[PDB]
């Protein structure tokens, strides 16, 4: 998962599409382009 690297446990969560940090914000904002609401669930909302 994201070559080993941890990411921020609230701010971020490992995109494995990437296996890179990814930004909360923009998977749960659903004005945004990148907006997920399945991953959000999954993987920041209840970090928040």
């Amino acid at each position: 998962d994201c070559h080993g690297t941890i990411c921020h446990p609230v701010n971020e969560f490992c995109y494995v599409a990437t296996e890179r940090c990814h930004p909360c914000i923009e998977v749960c904002n659903n004005q945004t382009h990148n907006y997920d609401a399945f991953l959000c669930a999954k993987e920041c909302s209840a970090y928040k």
